[PDB]
């Protein structure tokens, strides 16, 4: 159906800003914040029928999820977080939120240029990534 289509690929880090401060507010501890922001990801995304898969790759740690929009799933992030995941496209942009603990961050995805921009917010803090094509 094409759903997804412009997000589909292989796709590696190029720039980071305000990730450090993203982590403390989602309460990643000090050593994983250290170790997690030198990383530079490879993210790659995949559809097959109504199932999306979004990978990472990095020398931190490697992860996959796969979901079908709108429908809740388990997801243990990176910083071994246990979170209850919904994605939806809203407007072309993938919407990732992410609850726990009475807590909630929402990841947004989207592509500008030949860019994919992830757009990490917790509270007031927002980080961007950018990754290009690999
Ligand atoms: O995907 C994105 O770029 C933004 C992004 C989106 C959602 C979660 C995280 C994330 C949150 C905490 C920690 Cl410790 C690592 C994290 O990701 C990683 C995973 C591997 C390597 C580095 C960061 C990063």
């Amino acid at each position: 159906s094409h759903m997804c289509d412009a997000f589909v690929g292989t796709w590696k880090l190029v720039s980071s800003e305000n990730f450090d401060d993203y982590m403390k507010e989602v309460g990643v501890g000090f050593a994983t914040r250290k170790v997690a922001g030198m990383a530079k990801p490879n993210m790659i995304i995949s559809v097959n029928g109504d199932v999306i898969t979004i990978k990472s790759e990095s020398t931190f740690k490697n992860t996959e999820i796969s979901f079908i929009l709108g429908q809740e799933f388990d997801e243990v992030t990176a910083d071994d977080r246990k979170v209850k995941s919904t994605i939806t496209l809203d407007g072309g942009v993938l919407v990732h939120v992410q609850k726990w603990d009475g807590k909630s961050t929402t990841i947004k995805r989207k592509r500008e240029d030949d860019k994919l921009v992830v757009e990490c917010v917790m509270k007031g803090v927002t980080s961007t990534r950018v990754y290009e094509r690999a």
